[PDB]
């Protein structure tokens, strides 16, 4: 009951980061190419999209079916995941009708040409072909954390990841298949995991939720339970889905295709950066939640000002860390005789786009405060404000109006970053000194 409270509760035991499947696709598919490394870039946005809706969707059954065990109404829980996964049918069949043959305008819609429209193509349709299996294993997820079992959900998750990494470099050299050998080792890798999610919901025994058909009433209270929780969730990832979508397009008038294939590898890299700081931001909402509800604002400020403190310096350590080994960690994007035409522009993001992580902190332990005290609207607010608005709207300013060209883009990101962060931050202490005020 101190500040040692966020210490003690930013532990990170285990976590759910499926993007180290476009992290692993991008590292092996480099050394084919950057016109093979953009290929994978320019569908990193839309596979982060579907990501977004699908564990959404998820997300809103995991609460769903949280609530109406703890109820202890069984019935009520079968059928919130019989709902679900019928919601996963039409979500996963949807995609599949809509983004097929709307996926090549969509490339060509932000001036992609060349050759890595053609290999996105390739890569793209054979994960939207298997858009059912992505949204299976994000909501078969969710139904796993809701009656207790998110112990083995997580397993299934790193499986499937870790065994993307080691099939990743089979399909892509060995069997020869090139860029699009990268999709089929994440379709296999995610059918892993279907099967593992599937096996325990249907066939292990004692299990709390029993998806069976009999149980199936449809019920309109039911399917806005989980777009309650769940489109506000999914509306975060997917601002950011959307963002990255638009910060592709002006990469590629900054620097063609190779400016996406630096720009799509210095970015999940400084995502990467934000990683240490994510324990720290789950605990603040759980301190802060605490404090709120003893109605204390004094250890209410301290908390979440202390998680910025210790937040800033790990991020310091991050971004020197970057900065330092820039050539070191840019090998593992142009380790052959072909990636090396971006590999000077690699190392200059690198030592240029983490430099907003610094400022990252302060916005984000805000939101988290946010999120803790019941506005968790304005925490949604922020992050819509940040990747849509000033991401994209001075990445686009520093390279339609400046000549800086590819480095317009870093600063742009980076600027668009910190005033986010501190009009984030400046919105936390305007709701702070309000919750002061109240006491008489």
């Amino acid at each position: 009951k101190k500040a040692i409270v966020r210490l003690s509760i930013p532990m990170m035991i285990g976590m759910s980061v499926q993007t180290l499947y476009n992290l692993a696709d991008g590292i092996w598919v480099s050394g084919l190419g950057p016109e093979s490394l953009a290929a994978v870039g320019l569908f990193f946005p839309v596979f982060m999209g579907i990501i977004a809706l699908a564990a959404g969707l998820g997300v809103g059954t995991s609460s769903a079916i949280a609530r109406r065990i703890g109820a202890r109404d069984k019935e009520g829980a079968d059928n919130v995941a019989v709902h679900s996964l019928i919601l996963s049918l039409i979500l996963g069949v949807t995609i599949t009708i809509t983004m097929l043959p709307a996926i090549d305008s969509l490339f060509r819609s932000m001036g992609a040409k060349g050759e890595a429209v053609e290999l996105a193509i390739e890569y793209a349709r054979v994960l939207l072909a298997g858009a059912f299996i992505i949204v299976f294993n994000n909501v078969g997820n969710g139904i796993l954390r809701g009656e207790g079992d998110a112990n083995r959900a997580m397993l299934a998750m790193v499986l499937g990841s870790g065994l993307n990494i080691v099939l990743d470099p089979i399909f892509i050299y060995t069997l020869g298949f090139g860029v699009v050998g990268a999709a089929y080792a994440t379709l296999l890798s995610m059918v892993v995991t279907s099967l593992f999610i599937a096996y325990w919901l249907f066939v292990k025994r004692d299990t709390y939720v029993d998806i069976t058909l009999r149980d199936f009433s449809p019920s309109r209270e039911i399917l806005k339970d989980i777009l309650r929780v769940g489109l506000p969730s999914s509306l975060s990832q997917l601002s950011m889905s959307i963002a990255m979508f638009f910060l592709n397009s002006v990469a590629i008038t900054a620097g063609g295709e190779n400016g996406v294939a630096v720009f799509t590898s210095a970015w999940r890299i400084t995502m990467l950066g934000i990683v240490p700081i994510l324990g720290m931001a789950a605990a603040t909402t759980s301190v802060t939640g605490a404090a709120y509800g003893e109605r204390n604002v004094e250890k209410l400020e301290t908390a979440y000002l202390y998680a910025i403190k210790i937040a800033f310096m790990i991020e310091l350590a991050v971004v020197a860390f970057i900065m330092l080994f820039a050539p070191q960690v840019a090998y593992l994007f142009t380790y052959s005789e072909s990636a090396q035409v971006i590999k000077g522009d690699l190392i200059s993001a690198l030592r240029t786009l983490p430099v907003f992580l610094v400022l990252t902190p302060f916005g984000m332990m805000t939101s988290a405060m946010f999120q803790g005290i019941g506005e968790g609207e304005k925490s949604l607010i922020l992050t819509i404000f940040r990747t849509l608005v000033m991401q994209v709207g001075f990445a686009y300013i520093f390279v339609h109006y400046t000549t800086l060209g590819l480095r317009g883009v870093w600063i742009g990101i980076v600027i668009g970053n910190m005033v986010a962060a501190i009009v984030g931050f400046l919105w936390g202490r305007m709701r702070i000194s309000a919750l002061k005020k109240t006491s008489a």
